[PDB]
């Protein structure tokens, strides 16, 4: 009665998810949560169930594997995807390291999402998991960016995207989208700045704020 | 000191502008304003000053059957506009639940137009402003309209349709994901809302009035 690359049970499997990149940082998040359960842990996939501002739902790791975390999630039970990791800013004069910017959509130059349906379909996030995001940062007054993102599974034609008014780069957010909306999963994401081919804490308390706000319409 | 396309100056372009298909319907949307003006009238290019509440926008056709929006929303995006929003019709890509005569909010495209590609790589999404989306929603509710929301296949005419269907767009139309890609290019909010012609009335007036709503609320930001 278990999953096969989460190692958890569909019981366990909440509404709202939160997914982040490196495990040590699923680590970080719990302790900042009113209070936590660890799940399971699996060669790159943790899984902790976090209890903040009265509500519960996973927060989960895969790697720095996307793909089937996002595919597990939505078979089993997530009603609310959101991503929160790092990304390189494609607009260097405006967007600085530091910088925090929600996402709406998303360039496809990722693998997975071109296997499942054509290029032309977008990437594109739920509005009301972008809305909920938008005003947890504002509600800690706390400033962020909204844009596009080039989800790129390497990282060039990232020149024309950022002419494009593309904001930042990352690998899997594309991935997620499209997921997402085959799956009738809602999604979004949060990213901080790290490159450029304290403010951490922030960002994880507006997405650890936003999916609380989420998490109330389905408890 | 006056456009080529539309045939109005720089100046009469306001910040929100309403984009629709038929000159006919833009006839039909000068009657549900408040008042309006007349700017001018170029082989397929109607353009008209809507006032409605309080607020001053345009609205402007280009023709049928995809004519030459491009080089409207080129024109418009170049000159001033800040945000644009279409009102047209479309097909039901889900016949089961969406039927004739439904009306849908679209906050994203498929690009199965041929000028987005020509302008930015197939993999860019063709997605609308949220704000704009928003707006469109709250009118929709608060004049008690139920709305669809959902992703629009622009296609210029075998059968991807069925893949897109099954991947969950909900509508298919001609010209959204140009509009969209342009804003997004040229920095302009858009969006877009469709009623369903047929798959393979009163309503009509219920979404104008969701689109003047929409503008109204918009124009506010820029007066």
């Amino acid at each position: 009665n278990l999953l096969r690359h989460l190692k958890i049970s569909k019981e366990q499997i909440t509404p709202v998810v939160l997914v982040v990149g490196d495990p040590g940082r699923v680590d970080k998040i719990k302790v900042v949560c009113d209070s936590y359960v660890d799940l399971a842990y699996n060669r790159e996939y943790k899984s902790v169930e976090c209890h903040y501002k009265g509500q519960k739902f996973l927060c989960v790791s895969h790697g720095v594997g996307c793909a089937v975390c996002f595919e597990e999630l939505c078979q089993n039970g997530a009603k609310v995807i959101i991503r929160a990791g790092s990304c390189g800013s494609l607009q260097p004069d405006l967007i600085k390291r530091g910088d925090i910017c929600i996402c709406n959509a998303a360039v496809r130059e990722d693998r997975v999402s071109h296997l499942l349906i054509h290029g032309d379909f977008p990437a594109v996030g739920d509005f009301d998991v972008y809305d909920t995001l938008n005003k947890c940062a504002q509600e800690l007054n706390v400033p962020v960016f909204n844009g596009i993102s080039v989800s790129s599974d390497m990282y060039s034609r990232l020149e024309d995207y950022s002419k494009a008014n593309a904001a930042v780069v990352e690998l899997e957010l594309a991935t997620l989208m499209v997921i997402g909306t085959l799956r009738k999963v809602k999604t979004g994401g949060i990213l901080i700045v790290d490159g450029c081919p304290h403010q951490l804490e922030n960002m994880i308390k507006i997405a650890l704020g936003a999916c609380a706000k989420l998490a109330t319409k389905y408890a």
